[PDB]
């Protein structure tokens, strides 16, 4: 068969390369029985209508933010508390906890998909035109945002003006004052030059961002039990592939970030004020697995069981 796998990232992106590597060795694997078929960059659309189309089945494959899937699925918000991770080590090792592992059993029937296991892109990290001192700077600023509900709370709770905005409209945004700031992470910062336009790089590491190997339900349904399982676990292995991109990566990127002639300052969770407090009070009755994933997160780092 000829899956088609669908992503947002443009084609430098790491996740995209993952997803390439993933349909080469799916190719060799099968002998040849299967193959997949990349569209990255949102050629078959924006991430809501290829979860739509994941779950008819018109879509077979995609690598797509657990951003995404928290608005059909909202106790995926739990991931997006902030500061749940210390850094991107202690991410990955939250990802590839029992917890999460857990929190995937319900797509099937929530969200008529099979996730595999959890890949991440980098921590969230804010950039500015103006300059940012304090969490006041940020009060009516227009931020981008990724489309989905738990950033949209943490910046409302501070007093920005969140706004909606997919990738490829915001250099452009930036350069021409639609927004006057953004979140997003350095992988990105980079790849898209946002940092360009920008006065301020504030590396805040505020949120994680987690993305999932997602198999139509349909799809996989039709499979034969072998291909179940095989495709699935490869699928697996290069989604979870990325998690060490990113380990090694994260402080690369950063680091570029500090030679682009702009304002660079690290801050911490103490600069966001209330605002983390308001988060948890929105998401207490929204994500049921906030409590088991923060026991989890705080026992990884309180065993040091990964590198920091």
């Amino acid at each position: 068969k000829e899956f088609r796998l669908g992503l947002i990232t443009p084609s430098p992106h790491t996740w995209t390369k993952a997803a390439e590597a993933f349909g080469a060795e799916l190719s060799e694997k099968s002998g040849g029985a299967h193959s997949v078929s990349v569209f990255p960059a949102r050629q078959l659309g924006n991430e809501a209508q290829m979860l739509q189309q994941l779950q008819t089945g018109a879509l077979d494959m995609a690598f797509m933010t657990v951003a995404e899937v928290s608005n059909r699925v909202p106790n995926m918000g739990a991931f997006y508390a902030p500061y749940l991770a210390g850094d991107i080590n202690h991410a990955a090792a939250i990802l590839r906890s029992d917890t999460a592992r857990g929190m995937l059993a319900v797509l099937p029937q929530e969200a008529g998909v099979v996730g595999v296991g959890f890949g991440s892109a980098g921590m969230r990290q804010i950039l500015s035109r103006g300059a940012v001192n304090s969490a006041a700077d940020l009060s009516g600023l227009k931020l981008r945002i990724t489309p989905f509900d738990p950033i949209l709370d943490f910046y409302n709770a501070l007093g920005a003006a969140p706004t909606p905005m997919p990738l490829p409209a915001v250099y452009d945004a930036l350069a021409n004052g639609q927004v006057d700031a953004i979140d997003m992470d350095v992988e990105l910062i980079n790849v898209l030059k946002c940092h360009e336009h920008a006065d301020t790089i504030l590396i805040s590491n505020h949120m994680m961002f987690p993305m999932v190997g997602l198999i139509s339900a349909r799809v996989y349904a039709g499979m034969s039990d072998a291909d179940k399982a095989m495709i699935s676990e490869l699928m697996a292995k290069h989604v979870d592939s990325t998690l060490d991109v990113y380990m090694v990566k994260e402080p690369e990127w950063t680091d570029a970030l500090t030679k682009v002639g702009k304002t660079f300052k690290r801050v911490d969770q103490s600069f966001f004020g209330d605002a983390i407090a308001q988060w948890e009070t929105i998401w207490a009755d929204k994500a049921p697995s906030l409590p088991e994933l923060r026991k989890t997160a705080a026992d990884l780092q309180a065993e040091n069981l990964y590198f920091q």
